C-alpha cells in the first residue's frame, strides 16, 4: 500500500522518526 504510506515514507525521508515530525495525522 504505497500511497497511505508513501506520505509517511515522505515523512521518514524528511527525517520523520528523527526530527520530531508527525506522520500522516
Amino acid at each position: 500500500e504505497e500511497e497511505a504510506v508513501r506520505l509517511y515514507i515522505q515523512w521518514l525521508k524528511q527525517g520523520g522518526p528523527s526530527s520530531g515530525r508527525p506522520p500522516p495525522s
